[PDB]
């Protein structure tokens, strides 16, 4: 039972923050990057290393202590540091003799969500015989059915650099108290197209005029921004990610 | 059917929520969601695809609470489930270049869904009328050369799962008054998958007179195809890859004469 | 014609529903919907395409119930039929790479459709004015070098099937006041077909005064081209591939003076 | 000009309908609508294009019915590229895309542009290379300096002559052109696919934010266009710009001014 | 406190100008171009020369002297000289035997902002061990966190030919008194798509009907228009940039 919005200057608040990407971080110098990608010798023997697997990012932001609950109404968001992908001089692979370095490009996933509780995930596997590595949280008791839909694979995005992007998507059968948005663009030569502006707002209210309601006075923000792959001079390839800005406006709502 | 007023009251609305799994061919016990690798006939007349090489339409007939009243489908939420699985570029695929990652799934895609109060109605069109379609599939019969453009003999109902090959059949635009259907074919061998997910998008199913699909016999028919492209193995062989599709439909009771 | 009021009543509306088959050249009895394989001339002056290598505009003149009143075309639903046929990549096609699937139909496409109350009016434009067009086609006559940009002598009516080559003719934008036309040329050898289907989309045919095409002599004219791209067989030779188009047009009776 | 009321009555409106042919270079008597094959200089400083290799802006000055204070005001535009299907000729001395394949279609860099004004389009010069030597018979930025590569305000002109103003040297001057409406798109890159739409159902409104269209001085309407569709590649691999004509239909009304 | 707009003939003014691009200008003939791009031998040794680094452009425009403040209400903007990119004959690299020169293409960044004070920047680095050259203003005290987000890297776009595009982006946590817009399109074969028209206006008012308010009677305009790279006959590549036109309409606003 959602009742009226509380008004007055005291009745609104704002959360502003950035979520850093979690791409694998193969050493102390390579934050924002994965380990170079290797290919298994057989389909059955797919065994990716942990630092080769991008993961979902999540932040739980505490809100002013308040029945009233904070209701998330609007979102401004964007990728931070888009211009960094213009570095084409840092030991990349030349496009042709005497040319500049190939820029970051190829398969991308750009995703963000705002909820009054953890994002709910459903597991789907490209290859059910993939061995996922220690330190990740992955679909357990995988069967061949996991390659299309196995409803045993349910989880909460409740830990950082744990949930690999390739294993998990938002569960469309749940997430009633979250709003999520994502685009996968696959293909080795796909160009990054990244828009920035401080003039665009997303409205988080549902068709009944109600936004995510924050349980325990916590706001859940989640993101993935795999921008593509950086190709080294040797030809080896690493995922490259960027941080995402969130600004969320909230208001006090009475509930029964 | 004269369509009359909508019922109101708590008893008068219901919701259907489910997923349709893809039917890409499943050539062995480990390859659900994939087809057999594609081979090419030496002539048009010798084209004889194996069944497990042919993606088919998916369909589910969903029973509704028993009810003259009929359930009317009013809105749809839908999306492709598992889009991020296509980021697996390390599972014995074909390197894009020396020391590179594996080619991701790409190329010819067909993304399609329908919601109706009866089975989707189909019209057959053949790329090559001399293609010999395999046992266990339901395909256009008595094909002639006119079947390559339009033969009105090829009518059917999407009334069985794992049966109707995608490449032979399309929604019949001369029929389907009681269904709403939506699809996109993006052809070309290097086409990138572009797959959007969100829980904030709704499609309204009402027609221009405010009437949605009316569920004959209290059954709702959901249909889908989501061929996302092809996976390329190290050897260079290629297999179709598909994903499941989520459907959430809202229905209301409607009186008819 | 001064346009006056619309007639009302059950008897005042009618519908046309049909399909137009493509006319790609049909080089033999097995290849309806295809052109002859494409060959290239040695020089501009020796360009000499055979008839079965030239796609042509499709047209149907549909008689309407005999009626001063005139039938007025108000709305259109239209759709390319057989889009999924283009997923046959196993039928004598050139492999994309060693051990890969066959190439899908792709490259240059023209998708076009028109609805009118008289024949579509055409203007001739030639890529190369010295092209010798074949017997059995209707093509710009007395061509000059000016015909490569605009020669106002080249006027015609789309009044016959398998006759007017797509490459020679376009809708005349200086005329066609009693027709609504819509077309897209997408050029390039690797262009991917993007073909959308749905039964939920309507095009309104009314002009800015609220008047649709008015059907002279109680005839409705539908025209189409759907060259989807080229099919490449295993030898590398290429052929245009086209598909049928569905039309459904709603009409009403309009009084004129 | 204080703009006052619009005149009404059967006599108060008129239409202009015409087409502008492209001016691509026309290297011989058989190649109207094409440029000369494109060649490339051996050094940056020695860039020296032939006249017949340079596409130019097209312009028409259209006399309107005599008014005299009343002026013709341009209110709406329908426009269309004429002959889009000609680009389906892939059998006329083209380079085959692969062994036994069809000819490569026209593709690559394009510029599609049109304007409607009550006076000549005003141009600003910008040079890719200020040391480019532009040929006799063209009108081009004079006294070019290195600043001409980004913005040299000396390079002002009117589009007042055909086969004269090379497309690559000139753009509409956004600091002027208040009595003109202009629209254009450059799509660059050697494999760019032409995407050419045609319909007789699309109208562009020419009124500004105050409800005032271009006012035609001396009762003349100015139409300008460029439609470089891409390049045609012949059997030898050499490449020529290909252009097409553009249709204009403009509706005008009588407006009183003080 | 923002109060009423002033009316009357004299209560409005316009600013019209162009900002020239700053791509690096490696010699006296190459305004609008960068130095040819070279690639470091190792990731760690990335050290771009100054004239190889495009920078943000900025102009501070004095307004009629005026509490009342000038409020920016509308913008028209356009890239100037788009057709110059049709020069495919000036010692470029033929796309194939006997073919024309490859046009300007590949990675682009088109960006513009209008503010009543300097654009505020946040630093993000592709490679934190990049040695940025003397004469540029770059993120100082870089750590591996600077590859994703280091909140120490704050600056104002207060100088021309100084702030490298690849190091800096607008700071979404600040910039309340500016409206900014940008698009990064990455990839070496990306085609430039450049539209021009004098019929398009952007409204600069925020959700409360308030545009940027010009402190000290100064209007701040900023831009980047890296259109892509030109490829020379040898294969060497140089960034190519173009000027940007700005027209801004302002009105007088009373504030307390
Ligand atoms: C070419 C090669 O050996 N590749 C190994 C890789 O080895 C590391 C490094 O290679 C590169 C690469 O993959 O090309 C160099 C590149 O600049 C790096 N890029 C970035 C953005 O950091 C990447 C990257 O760090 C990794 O791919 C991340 O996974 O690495 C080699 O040049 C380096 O060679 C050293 C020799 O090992 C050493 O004996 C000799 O004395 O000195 C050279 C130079 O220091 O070794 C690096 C490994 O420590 O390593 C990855 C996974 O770790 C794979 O094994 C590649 O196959
Ligand atoms: C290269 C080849 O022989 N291809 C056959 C295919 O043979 C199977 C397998 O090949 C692959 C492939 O096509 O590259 C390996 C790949 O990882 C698999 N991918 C996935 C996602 O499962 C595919 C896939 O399973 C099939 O293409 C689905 O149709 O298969 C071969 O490497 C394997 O080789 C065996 C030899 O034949 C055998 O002599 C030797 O003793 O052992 C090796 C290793 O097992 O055989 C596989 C099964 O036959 O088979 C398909 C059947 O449609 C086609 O004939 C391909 O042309
Ligand atoms: C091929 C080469 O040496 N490249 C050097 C570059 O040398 C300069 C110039 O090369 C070019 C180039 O291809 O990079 C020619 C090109 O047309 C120029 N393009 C433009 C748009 O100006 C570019 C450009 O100016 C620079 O790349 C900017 O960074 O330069 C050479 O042709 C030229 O060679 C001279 C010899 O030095 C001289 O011994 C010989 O007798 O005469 C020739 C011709 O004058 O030298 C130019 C350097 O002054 O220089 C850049 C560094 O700026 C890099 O080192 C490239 O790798
Ligand atoms: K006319
Ligand atoms: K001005």
């Amino acid at each position: 039972e959602v009742l009226e919005v509380k008004t007055g200057v005291d009745s609104i608040t704002e959360v502003e923050c950035f979520l850093t990407p979690e791409m694998g971080d193969p050493d102390e110098h390579l934050r924002g990057f994965s380990k170079s990608i290797s290919i298994s010798d057989t389909f059955e023997s797919d065994s990716p290393n942990r630092d080769m697997l991008p993961c979902y990012s999540v932040a739980r932001i505490p809100l002013p202590n308040l029945i009233l609950m904070w209701e998330a109404v609007t979102l401004k968001t964007e990728v931070i540091g888009v211009t960094s992908l213009m570095n084409v001089h840092s030991n990349g692979q030349a496009t042709h003799d005497n040319g500049a370095g190939k820029p970051v490009q190829g398969t991308s996933f750009h995703f963000f969500s705002v909820g009054g509780e953890a994002l709910e995930l459903q597991g789907v596997l490209f290859n059910y015989r993939t061995k996922y590595p220690d330190g990740t949280i992955f679909p357990k008791n995988a069967t061949v059915q996991s390659q299309v839909m196995n409803t045993e694979h349910k989880a909460y995005l409740d830990k950082n650099k744990a949930y690999p992007v390739e294993c998990w998507v938002p569960d469309p059968t749940r997430n009633e108290n979250t709003r999520y948005f994502g685009t996968l663009t696959g293909g080795e030569n796909v160009p990054p197209v990244l828009h920035i502006t401080n003039t665009a707002t997303t409205v988080l209210l549902d068709e009944f005029g109600v936004g995510p309601l924050c349980k325990g006075d916590n706001l859940y923000l989640s993101a993935v921004d795999v921008c593509g792959m950086f190709t080294n001079r040797s030809g080896s390839q690493q995922w490259r990610g960027l941080s995402r800005y969130f600004k969320v406006q909230l208001r006090k709502r009475r509930v029964k």
